[PDB]
This record gives structure tokens, sequence and C-alpha cells, in this order.
């Protein structure tokens, strides 16, 4: 409960000294599924309606209630999950020769379920910065992103990203940068990967972002590769779902702002699998960007 | 107190109808200027401390405390403000041929006053959108603007603008975007005044509007001004103020993600009056931006 904080707080600072954080952030994700399991409440909570229907479940604890949980995503045995995990994990070692659509599946319940687990847990123990699911989820992908392109150079600091970063959270000490940089160990050309849970109105700022570093470095080297969770919100009288989404906003960024690579959601919202975003960018799923990534690495470039 | 607001929806009303608001947007000057005169303690409040010292003012009521007030700015007479009031009401007729220093420290110091005393009023009060004062804001210099120079064109909306600020309300209505469009009627430019109190982590959106306006119209149509009150913080507990600046990121900005003609503010941050901001961005006052938006259009554009 107050277990999980100092938990995540080893894997952070692991992280950040720049050590091997893998271990004590798998520590982080085996704890918060027991917490959830042994003392929450678990039930459908609510809907969101649109071209289709998608049902929403939320997590309990003493009146309290999580962020919508899409059910059908999150992994909710803990045995299922663990022997998923270590699947999901030996799988990444493998994915240049096999990345089936259950390989891409399993990838995105996986990050999905570790990354919420941690997220709906400070949403009912309400204890840490507000923005450590953000803080956790960089921490989780930097550890997967590790384990399948592990000869590409992840540990560079870029100093236009550092002051963005730096200045960001010197406004709002709650709303904090975490963006990843990877770069390739055999051509000048890297990507960035600003994660987010949801987007809000900080949808620009990797556009910005992307942006300026064509105009600093020059065009073909910064790639960026959007990864987020959903772009769910609560409406927690009403016991609904809404999907928060801007599409003109994204199409005036893709054109006349700036081009990202892709745009990745565990829970895509239905609003963004249209053509009029698809056409443009592509919005693809969280085991999609793990291939993707990859794939770009593979082909050194260009993707 | 509900009459403040009741009085401001009359002229918000007015000003989206598209009609004459600034009679009813003096009333609401009126109003909120004999609420403080008539309630409202007033008495100093803290400091800002860097390379020299700037005492801040709060007004007070029944405990709660208003947002710090530069007591030097803001005109705590009522009868001084009126016949201020009308005087720079006359100076902005013939701004051509005069406008002093002392002509631009009382336009600066009754927008400020004129500015602070309706959102002073929404601190100690708490009533209405939370973002109206940012909607007075506008309304105000819609209003003063139109006295200045009143044969260019107000009444144009622009789609691309309009999608940006539908989207922004869509995320969150409690921060909504105000900027000002005036279209030159003698030649193919305009002015696009962002209008914000403080800018906080909405720094960016005036630079990627300039960037998306340069890529879609081409580069000498469109030239951004930004007109704000301060950048001060409220430390409520250490009795201090704070000034949130991000000199770093605005470099950036101007140099690689886009240009503004200027930065203007009634309460200008002691950081920004230095060289490393001041070389590559005009950091003027609120009644420096009269003159310069007027020159602009005297000039027919270029400026």
């Amino acid at each position: 409960m107050d277990i999980l904080k100092e938990k995540i707080d080893v894997a952070s600072r692991l992280y950040n000294l720049n050590l091997d954080h893998i271990p004590a952030t798998l520590q982080v994700i085996e704890h918060a599924m027991l917490l959830l399991k042994n003392n929450a409440g678990y039930g459908y909570f609510g809907s969101f309606n649109g071209k289709n229907t998608q049902e929403y479940h939320s997590f309990t604890f003493n009146g309290e209630y999580s962020r919508p949980v899409r059910d059908d995503l999150f992994i909710t045995d803990y045995d299922f999950f663990v022997s998923g995990f270590r699947e999901f994990n030996e799988s990444l070692r493998d994915i240049g020769s096999k990345w089936s659509s259950f390989d891409s599946r399993r990838a995105n319940k996986i990050i999905y379920t570790s990354v919420m687990s941690v997220a709906c847990c400070f949403d009912l123990w309400k204890s840490g910065s507000r923005k450590t699911p953000g803080t956790f989820f960089e921490i989780f992908m930097a550890a997967v992103l590790k384990w399948m392109i592990p000869d590409e150079i992840f540990s560079k600091h870029i100093p236009l990203i550092d002051q963005l970063e730096s200045d960001d959270e010197s406004i709002d000490p709650s709303s904090v940068s975490t963006d990843i940089v990877i770069k390739s160990a055999y051509a000048n050309a890297s990507v960035v990967i600003p994660l987010k849970i949801t987007t809000r109105e900080r949808i620009v700022q990797p556009f910005a972002q992307q942006r300026i570093l064509d105009s600093y470095f020059g065009n073909g080297v910064y790639f960026s590769f959007l990864a987020c969770i959903s772009e769910t919100q609560q409406d927690k009288k009403k016991k609904k779902v809404n999907h928060i989404c801007v599409p003109g906003t994204i199409r005036l960024y893709q054109k006349y702002l700036s081009s990202l690579s892709g745009m990745y959601y565990c829970d895509i919202p239905e609003r963004y699998l249209e053509r009029d975003l698809t056409d443009i960018i592509p919005v693809r799923t969280m085991g999609d960007f793990l291939f993707d990534i990859y794939s770009f690495f593979r082909s050194q470039g260009a993707a």
C-alpha cells in the first residue's frame, strides 16, 4: 500500500542512476498485482458508447474507484499473468523471426496490465507523486525495450530534450516529461518515445519537440513514436467512459506542425481508428509498437 | 459578488454575438473596483526576491487571499482610476502623434488594474468558470484595441485557429483558448494576440500556432504578439511570490520552433529582462503593446 511507493522509488532510483533496474521494476508489478488481488473489489463500472460499445471495469476499495479498466485487456488472474509475462519475455528475443497477432495481442495485454496495475493501485491508495504511474510507464517500457533490442544505445541524453523536460517539471511538479531516446548503434538516427498514460492537452508536446529536433539536427535524424495507454475519461457520477479525442488537432499537427512516425495505444479510442487520421498517421497498438520499433532498428533507420 | 458574474456574462455574450460590448465591459470594471473597495481588506502580502526585490500586495476577505498584486501598479483609488481611464481612452485616439513613457506607464497601469480587479474578485468570491478572468482579459483588450485602431478588420474567424480553440475547450473546460485576430484593411497581413494572465505550460501554444500558420498561409501573413499580466506564483504558506520562468524553453522555441514578434507583460518577470531573451525576442510592456500593435498597422504590416 505504502510499500508500493517505496518499491517504485527503488526501481526509479536505479533507473536514473542508470543501473540495471529491471529486477526492481518487476518487483513493483508483482506487488501491485497482489495488492489489487488481496484488497480490491473488481466489477463492471461503465461503458463507452459510439459506433460500438466498449465496456469498462473498475477496481474498488472503501468506496473509492480506480480509473476505468478494459476487462478484456487486463489480466485479472495472477498465475495467468506470471506465465504470460515469461512467454512475452521470450518472444521479444525472437521478434525478428516470429511476431504473430497472438504475439502482439499478448504484448499489448501484458503492457496494459503491468502499467494499469500500478496506476489503479494509486487511484485507490492515493500515495505518491500523482505522476508516479507515468513514471512507472516509462521505467517499464525502458525495461522491455532493453530486453528486445539490447544492442542499441540507450544511455544518451540530448541537451534540448533535457532542457524541455527540466523546464516542464519547474512549472508543474505533477506533470513531468517522460521521453525515451534510443540511438542506433550503426547509423546516425534515433527514436524518441514520449510516454503518457493519456495525452489531454499535452498532445502538442511531442509534435513541437519533433519540429524542434528537425530544425536543429536536420530532417532524418529523429523519429518520434508516441506510446499511450488510452484516452479514456471517467465520469464518476454517471457511470460511463468518455474518449477524449481531438482528431482535427492531430491532423493540423501532422500536416502543418510536424510528422510523427506513429501513435500507439493499448486501448485505442474508436475515433482514432478512422481514415481521416490513419491516412496521415499510423495509429497502431502497444504490441505493434514493439515490432515497429524493432523493425526501425533492423532497418537501421528510415522507418 | 454574484452580480459580477452576471455582469461579465452580459459583456461576454455581447462579444460572442459580435455586438458593441464595450459599455457592458466597462460596467464590469466599475463593479469589480467598487466590490474590492467596499468589502476587501488590502495589505502587503509577500515579496519576490532576485537581482532586486519586488513587493506584492493582496486583497483579503474572510480569511481568503487574492493572487499577489503589484501595489505600485494597481490603482487602489476609484476616482483616480476613473479620471485615469478617461485620459487613457483619449490618448489612444492620438497615439500616432503622442505616446510618451507617461502614456505607456498609465496604459499599463490601467490595463493591469482593470484585469486584476476582476481577477482578484474571483479569488475572493470564487464564483464563475474559473477561466472567467482570462475571458475578461480578452474582452477588455478587444475593447481597447477597438478604440485605438478602429479601421482594421476584427470580425474574421480563421478555420485552423477555431479548430485549435474548440479542441482545447473539449479537453479542459477550465483552460480555454483566447486569441484575438486583427486583419489589416490595406494588406494581406494580420496579427494574432494570444491572451493569458500567466502562461504556465501553455507557453508552447502560441509558438506552435505561429509555426502552423506560417506553414499553411505562408511566412509573412501572420505575426504573433503575446499579451500577459505576469508570471507570478503565490506561495500562500511562506508569504512570498515566485516568478515562473522558462528562459531556456522560450529560446529553443524562438529559434527552432517559431518566431513571435513580441512578449508583453504588465508585470514583467525580472528574469525575462535579460539579453539571453531580449536579444532574440522583444519583451516589452502592455503599454508598449498598444503602440507596437498600432505601429504594425500604421506600417500596414512587416513589424
